[PDB]
């Protein structure tokens, strides 16, 4: 019983975190095999990064793994990440993949400062390709990930804070999520929407944990529900979403379109002072997978 | 910027988690130096635990650390925990302490099944000595902890789920938090209250992150505020609480008793459709320390 924002255990990622310094800029890097990955903006002091990097040498990069200095033997740029080749392969490299996630999907963030892990939390990639993280100065290069069996799938590297306080970054190939750039501009998050399939997943989590007051005998049609979704700035629900919710629908015996009728009622009338899983708002940062992982 | 429920990095605890089996009961143990700690109820099949343990031998305990079987060479009971002496000291033992926490304090939980860590999240010890965790069958023996510098302070070991779905357990000396027992009874959580100092800390976090709509020019007296606290089932605010909130008050320039006037207004009128740090409820599971750790 219970339902919490739950991160993956962070140990396998902790052993990959290092400190990268170039000039007076210090941030975090990810050390896998004999390569350290970090945001290329570490070499800034607008910019032409190819020019900036041509003017650097291996010795301009100080990489510290705990108390051990790692000698940089090569440097290159891949999109918005820097790859520093070091003379030592990380003995704690986990089995890993570089994956790009989709908006609506969740991942764990290991927030890090000066190469030292500080905390772990769960984030969702928002429809507008920002994340609502918790980052302070020095956190660039912190990574996001999911773990399956023994394999770490890295999906996010932190690069910047946008004016509204939300966060933007890249996949581990250095390609930004969303229409953001690692230079100084007036860039801002675009309009966002609520992740409908996740809200439904969380309502199923609530039912599994004994919250039933929002249930009703009605069922709606997919088309009728999607009219309501559009009105309340919710993402369209697809037949694939309905299919993905199948197992949760079966376990609870509440058909997906039956739960959609509950969600319509909640959107049109609110909660009348009640709560669901300890929240007075509809929660959209749990995927169906997240619910199945913790509720079963 | 941002404010998340954030756990400590769990790696140092992951390397201490083992599987303990006795009979047909499997649960988790904590392996520090050459001792494995686990709930004594693993030896159950009402009970007289001293009798149950006299009837056991070392060979009745199977301890598995990943793929390695650890040979049990001694067994004893300490309050509600079992101490299994094994022939191998854990090479990954961190610097650690066994500390008992107070209601209102927070800690990270490494939820574990079959000795395998599954996820990490933050919990608070409720005033009624339960925690609102996320645990499924098999999670007994999962631990709660805080980390300071390199030192793991273990404060909680999971033993049971109470009828309302909240959770009860012991410190690592085997002494229960709260009026709960590791036998079959109709025991239930007592009445709870809201942790006032934590609500105020979270309001300061909100101000630091730019939420100001609940602020006002008024200040209240400690006595007048505590009259309102009692009416809304909030814990009394003490001068020590005011002192602990000092640094956050200074950083924001909002005196504690000024923020107390905001909290009084919020309790008496609600939020009028607005939110604070993404919540439509007053959040009480962040301590002043938690706020200072993530906001600074």
């Amino acid at each position: 019983s219970g339902f919490r924002k739950m991160a993956f255990p962070s140990g396998k990622v902790e052993g990959c975190m290092v400190q990268v310094t170039c000039g007076t800029t210090t941030l975090n890097g990810l050390w896998l095999d004999d390569v350290v990955y970090c945001p290329r903006h570490v070499i800034c002091t607008n910019p032409n990064y190819e020019d900036l990097l041509i003017r650097k040498s291996n010795h301009n990069f100080l990489v510290q793994a705990g108390n051990v200095q790692l000698r940089v033997i090569g440097h290159s740029m891949q999109n918005c990440v820097l790859k520093l080749k070091v003379d030592t392969a990380n003995p704690k490299t986990p089995k890993y993949k570089f994956v790009r996630i989709q908006p609506g999907q969740t991942f764990s963030v290991l927030a890090c400062y000066n190469g030292s892990p500080s905390g772990v939390y769960q984030c969702a990639m928002r429809p507008n390709f920002t994340i609502k993280g918790s980052f302070l100065n020095g956190s660039c290069g912190s990574v996001g990930f999911n773990i399956d069996y023994d394999c770490v799938s890295f999906c996010y590297m932190h690069h910047m804070e946008l004016p509204t306080g939300v966060h933007a970054g890249t996949d581990l190939e250095g390609n930004f999520y969303g229409p953001f750039v690692d230079r100084q501009t007036a860039q801002a998050a675009g309009t966002d929407t609520t992740i409908t399939v996740n809200v439904l997943a969380w309502l199923y989590a609530a039912v599994i944990n004994g919250d039933r007051w929002f249930l009703n005998r009605f069922t709606t049609t997919l088309n009728d529900f999607n009219l309501v979704a559009m009105k309340y700035n919710y993402e369209p629900l697809t037949q694939d979403h309905v299919d993905i919710l199948g197992p949760l629908s079966a376990q609870t015996g509440i058909a997906v379109l039956d739960m959609c009728a509950s969600l319509k009622e909640l959107l049109q009338n609110g909660m009348n002072g009640r709560t669901i899983l300890g929240s007075a708002l509809l929660e959209d940062e749990f995927t169906p997978f997240d619910v199945v992982r913790q509720c079963s």
